[PDB]
């Protein structure tokens, strides 16, 4: 029950992630291996307990070496589930980001924030149900009900949010909306939309000036092109909130393959 045998190697961060399975019950658990920040990380994995977030079970140090025992995602990153310059078919599309969206609700409402979305950091389990992943970046906003602005610039940089680029503090919560829109768009599209959102960089600022007859937004139909105009709006105050998305016409659309 308690001995584990390491089978395969299922990823790297970095930095590898390996497959343990017990000898004697035949569960498995992802174990992440670091050389050897880290205890933060431990830290907020304590505290979730969520559907669509992956479960922490335990830690182990052995030296310079962390381990970290995770719930086991078969199913692999969401980034395998989207083929380049397609996409995947919608009503896929659309329940993976309802379950995202739940998870980050989650997040949000216990005053974490993830600061990495995208597709490699959000895996599947054996039922293709979507599991956040990966909470090397994340950190607080809210303590005793208090909003704690974000300063430190980081997360990959086709997903971030063009204020983390632009200004020196800014809400933490827009930042995570606006990510979880450049997943929507590739999940959409099979591409990401730009290397950045800066003022430099040609392909945002064909978005900003709405040429949606070009690549990826022409590959999006009119439902959820509507709602990516919600997400990816520049102004963080101005940009739609999740309580919003919910709302929205595409989000409810009844799909079917
Ligand atoms: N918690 C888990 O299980 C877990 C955690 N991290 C993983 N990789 C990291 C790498 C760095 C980027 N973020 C994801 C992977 C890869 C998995 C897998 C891979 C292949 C197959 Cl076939 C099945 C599962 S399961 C898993």
């Amino acid at each position: 029950v308690e001995d584990w045998d390491l089978v395969q190697t299922l990823g790297e961060g970095a930095g590898e992630v390996q497959l343990a399975v017990n000898r004697v019950t035949e569960e498995a658990v992802a174990v992440k291996i670091v050389d050897m920040n880290i205890k933060k990380e431990i830290c907020i994995n304590k505290m979730l307990n969520h559907e669509n977030v992956v479960k922490f079970y335990g830690h182990r140090r052995e030296g310079n070496i962390q381990y970290l025992f995770l719930e086991y995602c078969s199913g692999g990153e969401l980034f395998d589930r989207i083929e380049p310059d397609i996409g995947m078919p919608e009503p896929d599309a659309q329940r993976f980001f309802h379950q995202l969206m739940a998870g980050v609700v989650y997040l949000h409402g216990i005053g974490i924030t993830h600061r990495d979305i995208k597709p490699e950091n959000l895996l599947l389990d054996e039922r293709d149900n979507l599991k956040i992943s990966d909470f090397g970046l994340a950190t607080v906003f809210r303590y005793n009900n208090r909003e704690r602005l974000l300063n430190k610039m980081c997360g990959t940089l086709p997903y971030v949010a063009p204020e983390l680029l632009k200004r020196r503090e800014f809400h933490a919560e827009p930042v995570d909306v606006w990510s979880c829109g450049i997943v929507l768009t590739a999940m959409l599209a099979g591409e990401l939309p730009w290397d950045q959102p800066s003022d430099s960089c040609q392909e945002y600022s064909d978005w900003k000036e709405k040429k949606t007859y070009l690549n990826p937004w022409k590959k999006i139909d009119s439902a959820p092109l509507a709602l990516l105009h919600k997400i990816l709006v520049e102004n963080p105050s101005a940009r739609i909130t999740i309580p919003d998305i919910k709302k929205d016409r595409w989000y409810n659309k009844p799909l079917k393959k």
